This record gives structure tokens, C-alpha cells and sequence, in this order.
């Protein structure tokens, strides 16, 4: 499916849909020496959590989830809760962006974060509607400068993520104004 494409990003609804995401997001988390925590799964199954898919004629291959700030808090908080604590006391809402995974195996890739750029609009179109303040995202240090590009500004030195067994920095982007933080938006 690369010269008769047809993908689809939707918000993930039936169980199977669910599960299947969170088996994407196992097999590429154990591929690339992630563990695998259970707080995460409860986080999804909560009531400020929504899960996006991404189909390649129907099969899912592709998934990210949105943890919104509320009385469970966020998973960066184990890591990174004093970093945030200041916007919790201007009355800021947060959000974490979470579970993103792709399946290289179902996609006729580019041999890449850039081939999720549908999942990211629906992140992008939900945040814009929430009236989220800030975008917050915990990445792994290799991804640090593409996400950069796309405007988001450090806020977590690079820890351990316990949870994830695996090194992290935080950033955020504040979403009001994010064309002024991101360079692309010169071409627009
Ligand atoms: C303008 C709108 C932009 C939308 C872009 C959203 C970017 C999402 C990145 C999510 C990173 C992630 O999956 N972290 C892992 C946590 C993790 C795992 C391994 C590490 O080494 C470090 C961190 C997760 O949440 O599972």
C-alpha cells in the first residue's frame, strides 16, 4: 500500500481497536528495549485519556494516545513533576501526549516520526478544541531535534524514565500560539 494508499486516522472506540494498539505498542517497545509498564494502560482506560489509530486499509498499524491533566495526574509526574508544578499553580491546563508507536512491518515505510504526521493533526485538532494550554511529551533523546523543529521547547533535563527503563527529556508546546514556536510555519 504505497501506490494505491489509503490510510485512516480516526479516535480509537471498540475494545479490539484498543487492545490492538496496545499490542503495537508492545512489539515496538520490546523491539527497541522499552519495558513495558501497566500504568500506562490504566492511564488509557481512564476518563481523561483518548486514543488515536492510524489504518492502512483497515489494519491498524499506527497509535497515539492524549493523557488529559486530571486528578490521577500525568505519567510524567514520576520524573518530571516539579517541572510542571509551576503551570499547575497559574491554573494551566496540561496535557500529556503518550503511546505513540508505529508498526514498521504493516507500513511500506520511508526507512520515521514524519509518517504520523495524521495522528499528530487529530493531537493538534484536539488540543486546539480541549483549550489545552500546554502539550507536554516525555521522548526519547533521539527524536529530541525532530520535535524541536515542530516547536516544542525543552522543560525536563535528560533523566531515567524509570517507568520506561530508558533515558528522557521533557518538552512542551504551547498551544495558543504555536506557529510563533515552530520554523515550518514561515511556509504558511
Ligand atoms: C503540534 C502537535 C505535535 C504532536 C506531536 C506529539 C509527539 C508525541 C511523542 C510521544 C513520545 C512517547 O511516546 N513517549 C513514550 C515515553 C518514553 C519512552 C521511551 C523513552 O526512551 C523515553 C520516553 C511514551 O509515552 O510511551
Amino acid at each position: 500500500g504505497s501506490m494505491t494508499p489509503r490510510k485512516v486516522a480516526r479516535i480509537l472506540v471498540a475494545p479490539n481497536e484498543r487492545d490492538a494498539a496496545r499490542r503495537i505498542v508492545r512489539t515496538t517497545y520490546e523491539a527497541q528495549g522499552y519495558a513495558i509498564d501497566e500504568s500506562f494502560a490504566t492511564f488509557l482506560e481512564g476518563p481523561s485519556a483518548t486514543t488515536f489509530g492510524l489504518f492502512n486499509g483497515e489494519v491498524l498499524y499506527g497509535t497515539i494516545s492524549i493523557i488529559n491533566d486530571g486528578a490521577q495526574g500525568l505519567p510524567m509526574d514520576s520524573i518530571y513533576a516539579v517541572e510542571l508544578a509551576a503551570w499547575r499553580g497559574e491554573g494551566k491546563k496540561l496535557a500529556e501526549v503518550v503511546q505513540f508507536a508505529m508498526d514498521h512491518t504493516l507500513y511500506e515505510a520511508v526507512a520515521s516520526p514524519f509518517e504520523a504526521a495524521s495522528l499528530f493533526t487529530m493531537v493538534l485538532t484536539y488540543a486546539l478544541e480541549t483549550h489545552i494550554d500546554y502539550l507536554c511529551i516525555s521522548i526519547n533523546p533521539k527524536h529530541d531535534t525532530f520535535y524541536s523543529l515542530l516547536g516544542f521547547t525543552q522543560i525536563g533535563a535528560l533523566k531515567h524514565y524509570g517507568t520506561v527503563n530508558a533515558p528522557a527529556i521533557a518538552r512542551a508546546l504551547y498551544v495558543p500560539e504555536w506557529r510563533s514556536q515552530t520554523l515550518l510555519a514561515q511556509f504558511m
